[PDB]
Formats: C-alpha cells, structure tokens, sequence
C-alpha cells in the first residue's frame, strides 16, 4: 500500500477480515491440470442459453425501459408475482407471505445478519453448514451453536437438548439457519418429521428459521420433500431461493419469502446496501419463470447431473478403502466424505494435490472448525471421465495417508 | 405481521431503520399527472438501446459461459482492465491504483462504511450531500461534520477551520466524502484550487477522501475539471464511478479505484455481502467500454440533457420572484434552489403538490437536517415542455407562500 500502514484507517471488523488460505490455494488448483473435486459451481452445460438468447431479444423489443432503469428496492413486481405463483403451486407456500428480490441469496444472508443480529446473539447452524453463510453472519458477531447432521439431516433431537441447556443458562437462540435439502456441503436432506419437529421447537422457544434452498429442483432420485416454509403456519420461516443453479448464477438474482413485517424491514435495510437488485436480470428471470421455461428446463438439469452423481458414488464404492464413509445425496451438487482413524483432511490436501486431485477440507464448514476428518466433493463440474479418475486418485491418497 | 410484535427479533440498527415518508409521498406523486421535478432518474431516451442489443447478441455468441457463471469478488478482469485504461487516458488517473467492480456505487458506499467506520468515527460530508450516502454510512453510526457549499463547491476553507477545531478537542476525521462535480443535489462543482487544497488537508490531517463521480461525463458547458483522484499523489482518494447515467442503471455495475491495500480489504468485505457483482452486466459493460461505444455515446447524452437544463434555467430566471436563488450547473441532472424569508420547503411541498408540481425538500440532504429553505429540482426526466410549466407552478407556489 502507498499509505503504508493502511490498517490505521480500518474498522474493528475490517481488521478481523482475512482471505482464506485454502480458497487461495484452490483458485490456483482450478487453473492447472489437477482433477479438482473442490468446486462449488454449476456446469455451464446446464445454462439454458438458447432460451436466454430468445429472452434477451424479447426484452429489447418489449421491455427495454423497464429492464434498463433503476428498480424499486423490493424488486420487479412481475418477477415477485410470478415467483409467489410458482412457489404456491409447486410447493404449497402460503400466499400471505411477502417476497423481496435479492442480489443472490448471499445478499439475503447478509441482510438477515443486519436485521436480526446484535453482537452475541445466538445463531444455530448445522455442523457442517454453508461456509458463505458463516461469512455473511460473522460480520455481525453472533455466537454459534452447532447441531450435527446424520443421513437424515439436522439431528433436531440434539437441537432440543441444546435449547433446554441454553434455557437453563437464561439464554435463547435468535435464528436457526438450515440448508435442509441436498445440503452444501453434506449432501443430505432433513426428513419430514424433523422439519415438523424443528417448527414445534421454533414455536416453543420462539426463534426464526432461515431455510436456504438453492437445490430443491436438482433432484435426481426419490420424491420431493415438503419445504419447511410450506409447513410454516406461524410465519416463522424466511425462505431463500435463488436462480444460481436453476438458471445461471451470472444474473445474481434470488428471492426471500416471509412474514410481511420481516420483509418490510429487509427492504429498508437493502435500500442503503445496493439501492436495487439489477433490474435487467430480474426481467430476464421473470420471462424465464412466467414464460414456462424454468419448468421445462428443470428436467434437463436433472438429466445432466444425475449420471455425474452416480459415477462419483460408483467410483467411491469401488475404490475407497474400508472405514471411509460418504453421503448418498438424492440431489444437488455435493458428496460429503468422512475419513477413518483420525486423518486430518486439511493436512492431507497437500498429499492429494501431489497425487493430482483436490477437494475442499471439511474444517472450514464447521462454525467451531472442530471436526477435521471430512471433505466436500463436487460432481457437477468435473469433466465426467475425470470423476472416476479423481476418486481413484483420492482413494490412493487416503491409502497412503493411512500408512503411519 | 403474523408474529405479533416482530420487533422483538430485530437488531438495534434495524430498530432504528425507517421508510422516508417524503419518499413515500413522492412515489405516489410519480404515478399521477402532477409535474414532478423530484426525480433522481436518468431518462431512458439516453439509454443506448441499439448498442445494447448488439452487445447482447455478441455475448450469447462469444462470451456466454463467462457472462452466465459466477465471477470473482474483485470483478470481471477484462472490465477492470478496460476501465483502468479508460480512466488513465481520459482523466490521468494513475495506474498504480487497483480497481474493484461494485454493484453500483451504492454498494461502494456501504462497503466504505463497513471497512472504515467504527461507531463514532467522524465523516465529513458537504452540506448538502447525497442522501443515499448518508443512508449507507448511517448503518455504521458515524458522527458527521457538515461543510457548506457555494457556487464553487465545498468551502474547503471552512473544512480547515473545522479540522483545527476538532484537533483542539483531540479528535480527527477519518473520511471526507465529496461529490465534487455536478453535485447531487446542489449541481455545483468544486474548483481546481479547492481540489488541491482538500488533498493538502488530507495529507496534513491524515484522512481518506472518497470522490463519488457519477456525472462527470454529463457535461454540457465549460471545460472538464481535473478528477480529485487525478491529483492524488499519496493514494488517499478512493474514486467511485458508475454506469448508471452513462449506460443505464439496470445493470447495477460500478467501480471503485484506490490504493491496493484498501481495495484488497474491500474485496474481502464484499465477498460476504454478495459473492460477486452480476457478471452478465459486467460483460455487457466491458463490451460497451472496450468496443468504443461509451466514448461514442457520451456526446448523445450531452445533446439530450443540455436543452433540458437550459429550459429549466430560462424558466427560473423568467418566473421566480426576487430573492429566490438557484445554482447554475455545467452538467449533471439537478438544479438546487434557495428560498428567501425563511420559507420551509418541506412545509411548502403540500402547497406545491396542490398546485400541480413536486420537488425534493432540501432538508433530507443535510446530515444535521438543519437547513429548511432549499429544494432539489431535476430536469432529466420531466417530459420537457413540462419543465417550463413545472417551474411556473413552483414560482406561483413560492409567491403564495410568501403571502401571510
Ligand atoms: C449455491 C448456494 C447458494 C447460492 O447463493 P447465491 O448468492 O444465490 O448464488 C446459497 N446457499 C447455499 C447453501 C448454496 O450452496
Ligand atoms: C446517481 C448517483 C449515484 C449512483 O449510484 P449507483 O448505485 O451506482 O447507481 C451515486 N452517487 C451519487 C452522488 C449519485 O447522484
Ligand atoms: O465462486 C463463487 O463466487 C461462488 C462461491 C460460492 O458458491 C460460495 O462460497 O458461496
Ligand atoms: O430510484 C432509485 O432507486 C434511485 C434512487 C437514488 O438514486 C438514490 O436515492 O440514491
């Protein structure tokens, strides 16, 4: 810096901000020939480019002034209306909720932090959870309580235990943040009974639930779950959806659905952070949903990713040594691996990279960074054939790591 | 709200957020046939829709995967490169600065607040200043020092006086925020001597200057000023530009240029608020600048707005009673009017609306809401002929207000 101790200008929060060492390494790995299973991106082969092209022409012919001008903070009305119609028909989400357009669900999470969190307020997350949600919330200084998952998602029973123990300390949780379907990073889905149990606790202990659902349409097997938001009679759930994996992430459009009191506050908070979400992408998304193209395209995304999931699950079963375990997602973009004998997968990544494969070490996904034997693998954006070869390389890395 | 008192969940900052009731009234005024001089929007007749259409075609042919995928937090590299080439050639901004793409300069202002401001840190603003900048910064709880403007922009003399008084109290300012060319709302421009004088203060008193410049290309008369950032030898200036009025606001793309140490921190802060600025709009903006289209389009914007500024200035001279004063902008979107005899323009707005004209009361533009006899008029987006009629109605409103 020219200033040169530029830190003398920084806020207390800025002084605690740091770039991820791991994320920097992984940026590098992506530009090389290593087989990376570390990505979190959807595959551009799933972007509906011809429908997008037709929609762009349509906008310049018919909607140019609306797409080009500033928008309201709350969002482009036709997109808000078409999304609530979609959500009600498809999922049985109630129309008495309100809806705000966001600049991605990342912006929803930042705004949830601004609107709800005072320093020291308690947020419950799953262990593991979505690392960007921890990043969003961390700016607001919450305390976290972590609730492990199993193959049926959040162990809501341990959440009841922890809520009782907090209550005995005179304390309460303010927000439970859940990614309950095809989790990033775990790949598992909260079952129906647990969704209902979470909501009874939400009532009994008076907290807000944030349900982040980027992947529910990327279902490859099994039957659709009920959204927590569709079971929400009290209006305690804030539901987040996004176009990132069902259209493309390049337009940075998502939506937040919830109690109108909560939405109204979110709108005022948003106004000062970005004025409005880009209206041009909102008009594109509106034509995409309202024109029926989202509905028609969803099966093409599923057809593309399913065999990639299945190839990875096949390779793990054939190559992984005993004592390695992994989740079996019915949808989404990730499979989550648990390593035996105390291997530290952060320490192992150096060995894996040397053997030609990368993954994201699981530690980063725990609020308390306190579990070390887990890894996130992605199947959406490796070259297919490279899924088999990448899983072999990782299996051999684990074999050698296991040798003292 | 379904939750009963939903306020029980809100953070301390959320509890202080309120919708502007002036802004609510003016929303309604816009949908009626009152002549509104209250807008802050550029005119869609200036949007380069043909060029945009060609650019969209080009992107789907050649750049679709980049435009549709997630981007890096820092921004789309070709856009960052083309902007720095543009800013160096056009303005002499130095290439040792770094650049980050933002989701509008509104997002730049929020991020400046996040990165620099602890509660109680002192921010200097002009009096008046841009209301949304006050909104962005208010979340971070600064103390403001207001420095009045004259027809040559900020009275930097008074800033030196206030910096010496604060120093005597053992205090310092952290940031001076300036809109030094065709100010929103005042329409005036800081002269060259004062730009140099501000930077001497910034060195002597050790503060950062944020230069927000959305309008410098919308110059209708006179000669181009030197950007503060072009005089900035010490790397103390963070320069904000935006495509809102030179392309169209619908893509919500801006940029922030400054010391690489400050930009690096800004990138980490932004990552948690929105992951990245919409890449699709950044590819559009890149073709727009790199293809020469921006440079070709700017004279078309100037040709459009100039006669509207001139009609409004003619109408004010012909119609306004003695003792009314207004600024004489060489550019931008606004004229700023000062009323005599202690008229309160917020109180007068009810009378103006009854007579068929609206404007924005000046009070909202003062950090300390302490001046009551000013108004912001916009000439960019009234249907022109209505500029003369609007100014006449406002002149008659002021004459009636001056009576008992
Ligand atoms: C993919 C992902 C998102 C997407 O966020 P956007 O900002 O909308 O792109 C949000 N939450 C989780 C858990 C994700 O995995
Ligand atoms: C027009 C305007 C802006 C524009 O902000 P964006 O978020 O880029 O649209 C910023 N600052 C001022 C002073 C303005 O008048
Ligand atoms: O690469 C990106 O910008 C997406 C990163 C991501 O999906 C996340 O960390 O939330
Ligand atoms: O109407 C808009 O969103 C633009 C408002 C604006 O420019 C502002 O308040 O800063």
């Amino acid at each position: 810096s020219m200033l040169g101790d530029v830190e003398r200008f920084f806020s207390k929060k800025a002084l605690e901000m740091r770039a991820s060492e791991v994320r920097e390494l992984l940026k590098l790995v992506e530009t090389s020939d290593i087989i990376s299973l570390a990505g979190g991106l959807p595959n551009p082969k799933t972007f509906p480019k011809e429908i997008i092209r037709d929609i762009l022409v349509e906008i310049m012919e018919k909607y140019a002034d609306k797409a080009l001008q500033y928008g309201t903070t709350k969002g482009f009305t036709p997109l808000r209306e078409t999304l609530m119609k979609w959500l009600g028909k498809r999922y049985g989400i109630s129309q008495d909720n309100d809806i705000m357009i966001t600049s991605g669900s990342q912006q929803a999470l930042d705004l949830i932090g601004r609107v709800f969190l005072n320093p020291g307020d308690i947020v419950v997350v799953e262990a593991p959870t979505y690392l960007a949600a921890l990043q969003a919330f961390n700016f607001y200084e919450p305390q976290y309580i972590q609730i492990p998952l199993d193959d049926e998602g959040m162990k809501v029973e341990i959440l009841e235990e922890k809520l009782k123990e907090l209550k005995s300390q005179g304390k309460k949780v303010k927000v439970v943040y859940t990614v309950p379907t095809f989790q990033n990073p775990a790949g598992v889905t909260m079952n129906e009974d647990r969704r209902k149990y979470l909501l009874e606790l939400a009532s009994e202990y008076d907290f807000i639930v944030v349900e982040d659902d980027p992947y529910g349409e990327l279902r490859y097997s099994g039957n659709p779950e009920k959204k927590i938001k569709a079971l929400d009679n009290e209006g305690r759930v804030i539901y987040l959806g996004t176009f990132s994996k069902i259209l493309a992430p390049g337009f940075r459009i998502g939506w937040m659905v919830g109690d109108p009191g909560i939405i109204r506050k979110m709108e005022i908070a948003k106004q000062s952070t970005d004025l409005c979400t880009n209206v041009f992408g909102q008009v594109v998304a509106w034509r995409y949903v309202d024109g029926g193209y989202l509905e028609k395209h969803i099966p093409e995304i599923r057809k593309f990713y399913k065999p990639r999931r299945d190839a990875m699950l096949e390779a793990l079963e054939e190559f992984m040594p005993e004592g390695v375990k992994w989740t079996k997602p019915e949808g989404g973009m990730f499979i989550w691996v648990t390593l035996p004998d105390g291997i530290d997968s952060k320490k192992m990544l150096e060995r894996a990279i040397k053997k030609g494969v990368a993954y994201v070490p699981g530690e980063a996904f725990y609020a308390h960074r306190d579990v070390k034997n887990t890894m996130r693998l992605n199947f959406t954006y490796v070259d297919e054939d490279k899924i088999m070869e990448g899983i072999k390389r990782l299996a051999e890395t684990i074999k050698e790591e296991l040798k003292a």
